[PDB]
């Protein structure tokens, strides 16, 4: 056996529900996405970017930052509140983000101030990696 029913939303959404070989989770602390037989775990995803590939379907990457989870025995279900995905409308218009995010990580203003910031700096990039290798989709 090599494949589960997963199901990944964030609030009203449906990003990835249905057979599922195994996904990927990309954060600053973890690699592992998931697979038929992941142990009973239910912490967070951590965030990041992420890949899959369906049973029956080639393979397809989602985007994440916080939220929790929860896998059972047969398919696993986790839920997030923001859930982008490769794609998100706009394309190129994100990377004007990670410049004007710059201007917060170069003001200083405390020992935590623009420091936090570099948490939400190097999450936001996360799902322009998954966004930029769909330009050979079409």
């Amino acid at each position: 056996a090599m494949t589960y029913h997963l199901d990944v939303v964030s609030a009203e959404q449906q990003m990835f529900s249905g057979l599922v070989e195994k996904i990927q989770v990309t954060g600053s602390e973890g690699e592992l996405g998931i697979y038929p037989g992941h142990a009973p775990l239910l912490t967070a995803i951590k965030p990041g970017m992420i890949r899959i590939v369906k049973q029956h379907g080639h393979e397809e990457f989602i985007y994440l930052s916080g939220g929790i989870l929860e896998v059972q025995p047969g398919n696993v279900t986790v839920l997030a509140d923001t859930a982008i995905r490769g794609q998100d409308l706009d394309e190129a218009r994100a990377m004007e983000a990670k410049r004007k995010a710059e201007e917060h990580i170069s003001s200083s203003h405390g020992d935590v101030d623009y420091a936090q910031a570099s948490a939400e700096l190097a999450k936001a990039i996360a799902q322009l990696r998954v966004i930029e290798l769909t330009k050979k989709a079409m």
